[PDB]
């Protein structure tokens, strides 16, 4: 019984980054009490200025991980600021009734509720609002993140051998829909509503004008490049809560690969790309072997290039000249 | 010898419901007798009164799904009456040679044919028209629906664990192509042959006007709606004739989940999301836990919400509240 | 160490055949050579002369597979003659670091490069050519290509036991991006960099002109139809660089199956059709128990059949009607 467990609190932190966690453990289920502030905002999406009527939870695209064991239950108050002009709730995909949470947790602006649910179910799971009547609009304009749900005792691989990461990044990946005017231009909107007609014929075409992770083109690169060493082993968690993506890592691999992103089953090796179904949250584990940058992106490479779908991965270490070696460099042709 | 068999013959159901049949049986081998009369007719597609210049197997999209199990011998005939208009066939995907079957069953309006094919692999398989030269047009325009070859000895799990479902519901989704005219209103035509080159040039931008449930939006909706009890094991068929698609059951999950819909391989636990390809069928067992109305959808949220591919399940039994509980309702923000 | 190993020089062969190798070998690690050299050339897609400003490893589309086994090193020289107007390299999936070698092959025209990494996972994997900037472009217009890294021991089922093919043949499916004037007919380039702009504009609506297997409408069908007898197993390696695919064989399966194209994973049996995600290659095998011809195709029909992703598998020997007899032709209805 739930109510006689003890409770924790977590501390969310912004992505990529993910809060602290055991993954095996041999503490006893728990609640653990999260909360999350809705902000709808304007967000400059691209290099050249286009912006988004955008809907956050916690102010980021895609909101913040979650992380719970299996066998938790995920308490969670989510507060609808009465800055905000829309109502909000939260479907978690982890959830078992009630359509996820969201018939439990309509708030309008200047409300908020806690939702209660059993994490009985291992994986990483979409969250995302749904408010009767706007789904696809509130979903498409960033308000999705992952839940991810360890097994108690960790990772496993198909033979049922421990599995572990070092570091944790999240990933979420945005098909954005953004109107032209008569001049080509991209639309400008003062206000969220103002935005929605507009947005949803750009919908009806299923033809983004952007696809993004974690909120712009080039989120995920230069200063904010993504992290890690020769050695260490990373976890990528990549949520779409709308539309099928296909991520690859450049010179790197899958080396273990939940795809439908749930742990109870064996994951696959040495993916060269994967792919995560719209409304989804996938895995992959890599362990670095060469240092230098990578890139990590949805493999129709339009969809990277062109629209937005793409980061980076900067490692450090020594070369390893048996895994890969330069034996003659560019140079003339003979003779 | 399949001439030394007994013979049986099944009365066919309207989708979304499935004839009686049997899982696990004691019974060998038989000769299974099904027809098919094929129906050309205009269909009202969506709630503003959009018509499709429509074919079927049977009188509805999809089309029945036929059961038999592993080792029967499936005897199909199909009859194309002289009220139509146009040539059809069948191509079972379950099936060995001849083009699935669609070389031996050519009937023009006023013929009949009598196929006969061995069901010797497990799994929910797709069959469809395909007369040669208007492939496409036949299949976008209705004419799909599902066979379902059950292994002898019953669904199994992973570990060869029985697995079993109370009912089964059968959903075909139909991406359609409907033309418009200068006035961006949808084209109405008095034939099926005057649809053809207009759609074919809609077809080609890979851009559905609409893509729907079991015939029109809405379809399992309403009185409509599916039906289950807390306690109950549904299986649900999707198939998907010729593009993909992303089931999920909102507050729900594919308990035991074969995406790709061949019962000889371990089916996946826990998913969120699964995957029909364009051109296969697919099949999930979920044990309802939870009252209320689900939504059972593809999850490109434009897909279901805009463009109308989503269903309802309307659940009878008691809330538990150990799986999820509101323990604050929606009220004003402190202080 | 790869200094200290055998080397061996294999000769390319052009798709769709395979050049001859062994599965099960008991020979030891080797650095194994090849030799591709770049073509960019205008060629011709479709039935109504259509070209396309197209660039190729070795004249071909896709490039010729080259296959290796798991401990191999790949050594492979890439020459960009003096003839090209372009800067090209190779990014091979099957191998870690250098963004899967790129970083290590920049070649301008006149110049060549040697590569070598070693080949330490089994699988099919996609090559192709990424030049920075332009990587889109160089994929889309055809300088992709599969490397098959076999299991030393051969190909495994599920449970261990071996697996085998008698003939192989390779299938690169190429989503095609071809502008059109105001006059709605396809564009012909003078050059390649004339090209470039209005073929960008065509592939951010990510709608293919055409999509074609090897270079064309029809390549593999008539005089160039793949060919089999009754009893024979073949391996249908398919790859597909940038956008999924979902291969079907009509009257056929895939008897086991690869999707994510990666044979140290078991593979799936029975299937209808299959998913090929953009970025990755495939692998299915099927022995032929009926005689006729087939069609392999992606099954999208409208991307098959309208836009051009379908061949022909012509198969010799003698026909099965336990397998499948039609028991009545075609005949009037009675009475
Ligand atoms: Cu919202
Ligand atoms: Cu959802
Ligand atoms: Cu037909
Ligand atoms: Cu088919
Ligand atoms: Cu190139
Ligand atoms: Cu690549
Ligand atoms: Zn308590
Ligand atoms: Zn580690
Ligand atoms: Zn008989
Ligand atoms: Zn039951
Ligand atoms: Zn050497
Ligand atoms: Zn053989």
């Amino acid at each position: 019984d739930a109510d006689k467990l003890p409770h924790t609190k977590v501390t969310l932190v912004a992505p990529p980054q993910v809060h602290p966690h055991e993954q095996a453990t041999k503490s006893g289920p728990k609640v653990v009490e999260f909360t999350m502030t809705i902000e709808e905002k304007k967000m400059v999406i691209d290099d050249k200025g286009t912006t988004l009527q955008a809907m956050t939870f916690n102010g980021s695209m895609p909101g913040p991980t979650l992380v719970v064991h299996e066998g938790d239950y995920v308490q969670l108050t989510l507060v609808n600021p009465a800055t905000n002009a829309m109502p909000h709730n939260v479907d978690f995909h982890g959830a078992t009734g009630a359509l996820g949470g969201a018939k439990l947790t309509n708030v309008n602006p200047g409300e908020q509720a806690t939702l209660r649910f059993k994490a009985d179910r291992s994986g990483t799971f979409v969250y995302h609002c749904a408010p009767e009547g706007m789904v696809p609009h509130h979903v498409v304009s960033g308000m999705s993140g992952t839940l991810m749900v360890l097994p108690r005792d960790g990772l496993k691989d198909p033979q049922g051998k421990p599995l572990h990461y070092d570091r944790a990044y999240t990933i979420g990946e945005f098909d954005l829909y953004i109107p032209k005017g008569p001049d080509g231009k991209y639309k400008d909107y003062a206000t969220l509503a103002e935005s929605y007609g507009d947005t949803v014929q750009v919908m009806r075409t299923l033809t983004p004008s952007h696809i993004v992770f974690n909120g712009k083109v080039g989120a995920l690169t230069g200063a904010n490049a993504l992290t890690a060493k020769v050695g260490e082993t990373v976890l990528l968690i990549h949520s779409q809560a709308n539309r099928d993506t296909r991520p690859h890592l450049i010179g790197g691999h899958g080396d273990w690969v939940w795809e439908t992103g749930k742990f109870a089953n064996p994951p696959q090796r040495d993916l060269e790309t994967w792919f995560i179904r719209g409304g989804s949250a996938g895995a992959a584990l890599y362990t670095f072997k060469q240092p230098g940058v990578y890139a990590y992106l949805n493999h129709n490479l339009i969809e990277a290039f062109e629209l937005g779908a793409a980061g980076h991965i900067k490692v450090e270490g020594k070369w390893n000249d048996d895994l890969m070696k330069q034996i003659k460099a560019p140079a003339p042709i003979p003779r």
